[PDB]
Protein backbone atom coordinates (compact mmCIF):
# COMPACT_ATOMS: atom_id res chain seq x y z
CA UNK A 1 0.00 0.00 0.00
CA UNK A 2 1.30 3.24 -0.27
CA UNK A 3 3.21 4.97 2.28
CA UNK A 4 1.05 8.37 2.33
CA UNK A 5 -0.94 5.58 3.70
CA UNK A 6 0.61 6.03 7.21
CA UNK A 7 0.42 9.75 6.85
CA UNK A 8 -1.95 11.66 9.53
CA UNK A 9 -4.78 13.81 8.51
CA UNK A 10 -3.82 17.14 7.81
CA UNK A 11 -6.49 19.57 7.79
CA UNK A 12 -4.17 22.26 6.91
CA UNK A 13 -4.20 26.38 7.38
CA UNK A 14 -7.99 26.70 5.59
CA UNK A 15 -10.85 28.32 6.76
CA UNK A 16 -13.42 25.59 5.27
CA UNK A 17 -14.87 22.56 6.95
CA UNK A 18 -15.08 20.07 4.54
CA UNK A 19 -15.84 16.37 6.29
CA UNK A 20 -13.27 14.73 4.19
CA UNK A 21 -11.54 10.72 4.68
CA UNK A 22 -8.29 9.20 5.76
CA UNK A 23 -7.08 5.90 6.39
CA UNK A 24 -6.42 5.53 10.08
CA UNK A 25 -3.52 3.09 9.79
CA UNK A 26 -2.70 2.28 13.57
CA UNK A 27 -7.04 1.79 13.43
CA UNK A 28 -6.77 -0.43 10.26
CA UNK A 29 -9.99 2.04 9.07
CA UNK A 30 -10.90 4.65 7.65
CA UNK A 31 -12.31 7.80 9.30
CA UNK A 32 -13.58 11.51 8.83
CA UNK A 33 -11.67 14.60 9.22
CA UNK A 34 -12.27 18.47 8.84
CA UNK A 35 -10.10 19.78 5.99
CA UNK A 36 -9.63 23.30 5.82
CA UNK A 37 -9.86 23.05 1.93
CA UNK A 38 -6.24 24.30 1.36
CA UNK A 39 -3.17 22.66 0.81
CA UNK A 40 -4.55 18.98 0.39
CA UNK A 41 -2.07 16.12 1.55
CA UNK A 42 -2.45 12.57 0.14
CA UNK A 43 -4.63 10.73 3.03
CA UNK A 44 -7.66 12.77 1.97
CA UNK A 45 -10.40 11.43 0.41
CA UNK A 46 -14.20 11.97 -0.43
CA UNK A 47 -15.43 8.90 0.96
CA UNK A 48 -14.77 6.06 2.88
CA UNK A 49 -14.38 3.66 -0.32
CA UNK A 50 -12.12 5.71 -1.65
CA UNK A 51 -9.69 5.98 1.51
CA UNK A 52 -9.71 1.54 1.09
CA UNK A 53 -9.68 1.76 -2.53
CA UNK A 54 -6.27 3.22 -1.68
CA UNK A 55 -4.95 2.15 1.68
CA UNK A 56 -6.43 -1.06 2.43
Amino acid sequence: RPAFCLEPPYAGPGKARIIRYFYNAAAGAAQTFVYGGVRAKRNNFASAADALAACA
